[PDB]
């Protein structure tokens, strides 16, 4: 089976070009080529995190396998979910993906300006 | 067996009992507490779904957070200064009758899905 080219736009805004085998997941591509993306693929592709979140080009997105309920559950928890988002670890390379660009979106940690004040209730100590 | 109170996302209190040494994920799971989606990664420090909020005094004396826990706790939605990952917090006799809260998920917070863009341009400057 042949190899194809995939471009990644990093959170940094830097473009990484790499080559992946047809049939490999985009997570596999990130890992097997040791790309500079921090935090990506925490659950190691077992549909238990949202860290493999990627954004796809219009015409690639349109052609992706229908999203399973399982994926959708975890995709709902992706930070900054878009109408071109999928979990990269469920998306397998096809020949028609050659020279596509996917973007790695920012995490909740990148956007967070402050840590909230934690609280178990609004209840006044006097009452409690 | 010690008693823990969970304040659910609905605002409702669930009271349940856990063995010493069990994690709070353990407790949630073993007693089938209706908490949607809590502990996806089954306690392998690979999600943020076991996020819980603790009382001041309990929080302070919890086991020192590890880097592994902290990397994932950074990815929790609505991180608080009283937040930890429940799958890493084990019951002690001293925790009997404490209260924790389950914070809302990003999906609960969400009012709409955004427009996806691989990238932007301001061709006003071509
Ligand atoms: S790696 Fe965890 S869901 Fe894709
Ligand atoms: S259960 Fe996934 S990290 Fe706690
Ligand atoms: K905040
Ligand atoms: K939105």
């Amino acid at each position: 089976e042949d190899k194809i080219t995939v471009h990644f736009i990093n959170r940094d805004g830097e473009t990484l070009t790499t080559k992946g085998k047809v049939g490999d997941s985009l997570l596999d591509v990130v890992v097997e080529n040791n790309l500079d993306i921090d935090g990506f693929g925490a659950c190691e592709g077992t549909l238990a995190c949202s860290t493999c979140h990627l954004i796809f080009e219009d015409h690639i997105y349109e052609k992706l396998d229908a999203i399973t309920d399982e994926e959708n559950d975890m995709l709902d928890l992706a930070y900054g979910l878009t109408d071109r988002s999928r979990l990269g670890c469920q998306i397998c390379l096809t020949k028609s993906m050659d020279n596509m660009t996917v973007r790695v979106p920012e995490t909740v940690a990148d956007a967070r300006q402050s840590i909230d004040v934690g609280k178990t209730s609004a209840e006044n100590l006097y009452f409690q």
